């Protein structure tokens, strides 16, 4: 089984807005002949298994997404299946070449603690960054308010990308904080020899 795109998250400055592209059974068949003849376009995808949804975010030229989402499974194209370029299990993330016709986000170098993160659903969660891979939410959140959103991107107030999100800080249902990749780990990725 491969990761197929469904739909992309279409960033507007201060908004998004989800667009499908697959239904369930055009999303089912995509993943399982691992070829995807839709032109993508975009910087955030919706990414879907067999079992599993949830984002991806195209930067450096690489789409990346969350080991806990896709796995090691292939990417669905044009031209067939391909191969993960980037799995680390450790930081729980995987990295395609990003899919023709995409665009890649710019990492940020402005520095600014004031970030936000975009769901699948195309919710902005402004947030607070805590060091190299937190960030507090201004408001706490429900956990479903959250969930497939992995390997979505949190932002500056430029529209840099500043991470990939991996995991909430979560107890009793309820996120407080978000856990990142941030983007100077992903080009420490891919210089690691
Ligand atoms: C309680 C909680 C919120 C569920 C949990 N918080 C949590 O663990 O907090 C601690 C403390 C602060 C950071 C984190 O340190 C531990 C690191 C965890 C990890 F992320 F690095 C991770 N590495 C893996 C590597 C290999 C195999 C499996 C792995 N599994 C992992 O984590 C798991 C999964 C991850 C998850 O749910 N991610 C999200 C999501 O939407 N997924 S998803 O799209 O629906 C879906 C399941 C389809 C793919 C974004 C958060 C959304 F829901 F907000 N988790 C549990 C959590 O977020
Ligand atoms: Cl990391
Ligand atoms: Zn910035």
């Amino acid at each position: 089984g491969s990761v197929a795109i469904v739909g992309r998250i279409i960033l507007s400055g201060d908004t998004a807005y989800a667009q499908q592209t697959r239904g369930e059974e055009g999303a089912q068949e995509v993943s399982q002949t691992g070829r995807d003849k839709n032109e993508a376009e975009g910087e955030v995808q919706v990414l879907s298994t067999a079992t599993q949804t949830f984002l991806g975010t195209c930067i450096n030229g690489v789409m990346w997404t969350v080991f806990h989402g896709a796995g090691a499974k292939t990417l669905a194209g044009p031209k067939g299946p391909v191969v993960q370029m980037y799995t680390n299990v450790d930081k729980d993330l995987v990295g395609w070449p990003t899919p023709p016709g995409t665009r890649s986000l710019t990492p940020c170098t402005c520095g600014s603690a004031d970030l936000y993160l975009v769901t699948r659903h195309a919710d902005v969660v402004p947030a607070r960054r805590r060091g190299d891979t937190r960030a507090s939410l201004l408001s706490p959140r429900p956990i479903s308010y959250l969930k497939g959103s992995s390997g979505g991107p949190v932002m500056c107030p430029s529209g840099h990308v500043v991470g990939v999100f991996r995991a909430a800080v979560c107890t009793r249902g309820v996120a407080k904080a978000l856990d990142f990749i941030p983007v100077e780990n992903l080009e420490t990725t891919m210089r690691s020899p």
